[PDB]
This record gives C-alpha cells, structure tokens and sequence, in this order.
C-alpha cells in the first residue's frame, strides 16, 4: 500500500543513518558526555568542539538500537555549524515531534524528520532522545 511504501522510505532513511552513520569517532580537546538509556541498553559518548557558542564539530561513539544510533547520526549532522541556541531550539522541536505535536518546520532539521515515526512507539522515544539529552547535558557545561 501507499502508506506502507512511505513508511518503508522513512525506514530506509533511518537505516541509512544506522548503517552509514555520520560523524563517528571521538574529538580531541572537546566536551565529552556519556549517556546511557537502560530501558533499551543504549550507550553513547558524544564529543563536541565548540567555537565560542558555535558547534564547530560533533562526533559520537556508541552501541544501541537502530533508533538511538540513527538519531545520534542525524543530530550530529544537523547541529554542525549552528549556535548553541539554535541547537537547543532544534532539541525542543525534536522533543515536540517525539511527543506528537506540530513542530516548527522552518529551520534546517535535516534527516531528523524521518524519526517522527518513533512517536508512534512511546517506549522507543527514549532511544530517539538519548543523543539530544547528551547534547543538552553537553552545553550545560558551558
Ligand atoms: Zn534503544
């Protein structure tokens, strides 16, 4: 069916980020945040190189389900070059998309919109948010 094909296309984007992750590794001279989601057993180490308040670079290492690792990939791709304020606005928009609301759709959220499917399964919301919590934890360390 058509809804099925659209779901499959979304899923193919998510699997592209899971099997072709962006920004894998660990940055030198960076903020390091470790974060884990015991409710799925996902763990991530996010590093961020900030130029003042500009996300100059962001990498992650980790192990978890397709959702958490794909979300980390999409987040690192989406926030690079943005200021902290914009990254946090993107985090709030993503949270709203996760909660099922009408999120702000006039700022570059890139690949992240494929993760809207996950609002359908509440238990998987934690997977999708792991990286963003690390991001927030990262930038509340100034
Ligand atoms: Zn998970």
């Amino acid at each position: 069916s058509f809804n099925a094909n659209l779901d499959t296309l979304y899923r193919q984007v998510i699997m592209d980020h899971y099997k072709n992750p962006r920004n894998k590794g660990v940055l030198n001279d960076s903020i390091v945040v470790d974060m884990n989601n015991p409710t799925c057993g996902d763990r991530i180490r996010l590093t961020m190189k900030l130029d003042g308040d500009i996300v100059e670079d962001a990498k992650f290492e980790g192990e978890g389900c397709s959702i958490s690792m794909a979300s980390a990939s999409m987040m690192t791709q989406a926030i690079k070059g943005k200021d902290i304020e914009t990254a946090l606005s993107m985090s709030k928009i993503f949270s709203d998309m996760m909660q099922g609301k009408e999120y702000d759709d006039s700022i570059d959220l890139g690949d992240i919109e494929a993760l809207q499917g996950v609002s359908k399964f509440p238990a998987r919301i934690k997977c999708a948010t792991l990286s963003w919590k690390a991001l927030e934890k990262g930038v509340a360390k100034e």
